[PDB]
């Protein structure tokens, strides 16, 4: 309710956009810097198990918004990811993206400044606008940096609507410096959009180091660090490689040939490597086809892609895990899986993905039903299962047992239906522990044990304190649950913490 | 500092109102400079024709001087008349740093209604000095503003550019053109092996932006407006720096400009966005080695088709260290070695080698050179007539009473006294006067 000739003011916002520098703006920005500082609400509760009968997993599959998985990881893996691969929702005009964040409670804490007005500015940031999108990315691409080790990378796909947007975020948050760069990927062949005589067939594939000068992504006769690698690889030297080498016949693993026949050395990542035709939709389409999930999800992403990219931005045998927060039908880790079982990895992963209730004249609704045993169908739950059918074909076709396509599926609970070990586990996340860090052993319901430290829960002098007669390691307590007295003093010096 | 508290805080509170936006410092002295009006004429320079053709006007330009100028002076006549722009503005990459050259401008008068060089002056050139975004954006929108007033309904630009400045160069367009006028981005294999993959990547590939002036009316196919326009056609080897390098190599200009543009990559981009009988004009107003105008004649050889252009090329001064200067002060002959000297020459040399292998009377090869005066004293006669046609929308294709009257189609005169008081025959001719 003021005077038209607010030019003034929009005179001087101006000026100091102008002052303020080079920035790219947007409606609701500012809010969603503040949701990125808000503390975390959510709880791990441990699901599901699996294993495909080989032997505690080092992979995890975390069911929620990967805005509270992050802050959630952010305890015990600040800086210790070698890769992050995040497919978002590109913004489309078909696909076109929600603000999901309206809706957090934390996010309408947040906005205690005002909750009238309000109206204006929700019509402004919208739907399939770039505010919403880039309100969305922005608390997420923040944490995920902070998960990087200083020579890990995140990569991004993304197409034209918001490509130009996204890279500008990341310069942003990650440095401008920080830019590896951008792949190309062919994604079809002919257009059936041509009507204005292009046809647009390509999409992008952004890279960003943490630390770009810790960046790498590169492809006698004591003992030294060579180690020779593989004499296999999967390629198509059918009959120039299958045959035969105290006596023993050795021959290659099937599906791979041998590398010999009866600085020249490492492979650079080439930017146009994926204008293939090998990479196009085409490919992933027929991948999920394949493990019957064909008819649940519609735009998957391809393994061999995949695999190029973790083959390129991660080493085979010092456990570098790999993170995916975006993951839809989970092709990474079909492909981190696949990879490690071809030259005899360690390879860990970290999956999240949103439970959103698939709707009932989806296809995926009745598998989920009748086939997935659902109560409610969640994508979440073909996700889980695309996993589960790419681990047990895996599984099959490879031999080594020292090979690990298990995971344990974790869901997210508001900070007292939490088992005493997910109470525990909780409070070993808090203390630097990871989720690959052995299921740390269980020592009678109320005390465990993870790495070389114990997690103590149930507090009552036991066994507790007679156990706890044991020096010389760390004892963390949970210090919102009930605790005895007498057990605490008469445990009495200095390597202890309650939380 | 706590008065800066609500000050950075009413900002983030006006720019939720103001919405998306990309912002830099002196993006408004930007946008002003655009509305500034042109302060510039033509001289002509020069006519050249290959062969004995002796087509006494060429319907094709070439234009010297600052591109802002050019397209400020051809807004007149040229408004809503060009078919399709192609323009290689330099990149801002680390080592060919882009430094602002707008700030020695009118952009002094418009910071002298503003405030003037005063210490708040220093700080805006401060935080837009050397590589920056702020100033290559600032540099480019009045221009880019400027390029869409001359594209008609049905015109289309595109715009060459690497990882650099392509993000900011979208969203810049975008706001020029309108978001849903953008057509589309084209990807060019640069090379093979890079120069060196310090962390093992290896780059290879660069951006073509297309934006449409009214995406309704744009056609990308091949024919007379069927093949379609591929956004990975150019990411084939055939494209890639050497082919281009090996064509100067061939014309004897390999030692006078760095990176020049392929003529079979420019060729692909005018038979997809140009009719080949219908006179469109192409118009590049950063020409550099003129590869766009080598491409358009080469290509209008083959169809017969009647394509006309405009270059425009900064006369920037080259140094004495850089090999050109040798040959434009001898070869060409020119007091002041520039840009534009090798660039009229490759033209030239282009014009001349596809006359030779022509057998067509009527392909038109040859062209005018205008430079861009001050003056606003040393101008003859036609040049004065030139302008006055100019501004009344008589384009550079059209031809123009012994240093008195001048008559373009069914019309001007600069002395309008006794021989052409009686030249009154041919009466209903609404012939224009200037001042
Ligand atoms: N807040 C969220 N947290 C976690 N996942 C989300 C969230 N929002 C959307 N997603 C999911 O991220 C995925 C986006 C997909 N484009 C990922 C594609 C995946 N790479 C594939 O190959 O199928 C979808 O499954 C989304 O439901
Ligand atoms: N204000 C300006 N006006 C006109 N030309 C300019 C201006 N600034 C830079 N240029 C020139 O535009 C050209 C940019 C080049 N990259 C173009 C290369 C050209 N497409 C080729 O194939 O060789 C250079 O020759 C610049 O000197």
């Amino acid at each position: 309710v003021s005077l038209s000739a607010i030019k003034m003011l929009l005179g001087f916002n101006e000026s100091m956009n102008d002052i303020s520098g080079y920035e790219l703006t947007w409606t609701g920005k500012g809010f969603a810097n503040a949701l990125y500082s808000e503390p975390c609400q959510k709880q791990l509760k441990l699901q599901e198990s699996f294993t495909p009968q080989t032997s505690h997993p080092n992979n995890a599959i975390i069911i929620g918004d990967n805005l509270d998985a992050l802050k959630l990881l952010k305890s015990a893996y600040s800086e210790k990811i070698k890769m992050i691969y995040i497919d978002p929702p590109y913004n489309t005009g078909n696909d076109e993206f929600i603000y999901p964040d309206n809706f957090r409670q934390d996010y309408q804490k947040i906005l205690r400044e005002v909750g009238e007005s309000l109206k204006f500015f929700k019509n402004t940031q919208g739907s399939g606008t770039h505010s919403g999108w880039l309100s969305f990315m922005l608390p997420r691409l923040k944490l995920a940096r902070d998960l990087l080790k200083e020579d890990g990378v995140i990569f991004i796909s993304i197409d034209d609507n918001e490509c130009a947007n996204l890279k500008i975020l990341c310069d942003e948050i990650f440095g401008e410096d920080n830019f590896v760069g951008d792949f190309i990927r062919k994604t079809k062949s002919t257009t059936n959009d041509a009507k204005i005589g292009l046809n647009y067939q390509h999409e992008f594939l952004l890279c960003y180091a943490k630390d770009k000068n810790y960046t790498n992504l590169l492809g006698n006769d004591p003992n030294g660090a060579w180690i020779n690698d593989n004499p296999s690889a999967k390629s198509g030297n059918m009959k120039t490689g299958y045959f035969g080498v105290t006596n023993k016949v050795d021959y290659p693993p099937v599906g791979m040939f041998w590398r010999f026949s009866q600085k020249t050395t490492q492979k650079t990542f080439d930017s146009l490597i994926f204008s293939d035709n090998c990479y196009m939709n085409q490919a992933a389409t027929k991948e999920l086809l394949n493990l019957g999930m064909g008819e649940y999800f519609t735009y998957p992403k391809g393994v061999e892609f995949m695999k190029k990219i973790i083959l390129h931005s991660t080493t085979p045998n010092e456990g570098d895990i790999i993170l995916d927060f975006f993951a839809g039908s989970g092709t990474t880790v079909h492909a981190v899986m696949e990879l490690n079982a071809e030259d005899k990895g360690n390879r860990e992963f970290i999956l999240v993905q949103i439970d959103e209730e698939i709707k009932e004249d989806e296809s995926a609704y009745d598998f989920c039903k009748k086939e997935l045993k659902s109560a409610k169908p969640v994508i979440s739950d073909i996700t889980i299962e695309r996993v589960k059918r790419a681990a047990q074909k895996i599984s099959q076709l490879s031999k080594d047992s020292g090979l690990d396509l298990g995971f344990k599926v974790y869901t997210l609970q508001d900070k007292s239906d939490l088992t005493p070990f997910d109470k525990a586990l909780n409070l070993a996340l808090q203390c630097g522990k990871t989720l690959n860090q052995a299921l740390e052993i269980i020592i009678k319901d109320k005390l465990y044990k993870c790495e070389d430290a114990y997690f103590c829960i149930v507090c009552d002098e036991e066994a507790q304190e007679y156990l706890a007669k044991s020096k010389n390691e760390m004892i963390f307590l949970d210090g919102y649950e009930e605790i005895d007295l007498e057990a605490f003093l008469n445990l009495n010096a200095s390597f202890k913490e309650r939380l």
